[PDB]
């Protein structure tokens, strides 16, 4: 199965992990670079949407703190 | 001088950096583990205080994305 990254899907769950998978398989870990950029783009960058962005920021930890 | 850690001060600027400093000096980086734990403590833990928790979340990126 090809390691084609999907940046932030909103679950990224085992069969959809290829994101976190590619990022751990390469030279340095990378999903958190997105996570911190993303949380601050909502907090102080003032991005605004329905549960889409909520789900990206909360799924980041839902894999990073637990699965990874 | 000493490396003795301060976990989350809410600034951790170059002179107060001994936190981020100790965390990069040991086996692997660790301030980032706090970042994902912290952001989810706001997002789903529903922390609320008079800029203290705001400052912890926004300071994490203010050194992670930029400095370290």
């Amino acid at each position: 199965g090809s390691h084609m990254r999907m940046s932030l899907i909103g679950e990224r769950f085992t069969e959809e992990e290829q994101k976190l998978l590619l990022n751990i398989l390469i030279n340095h870990e990378y999903a958190i670079e997105l996570l911190s950029s993303e949380i601050n783009d909502i907090e102080t960058g003032t991005k605004n949407v329905d549960g889409t962005t909520y789900k990206k920021l909360v799924t980041l930890y839902d894999r990073f703190r637990f699965e990874n």
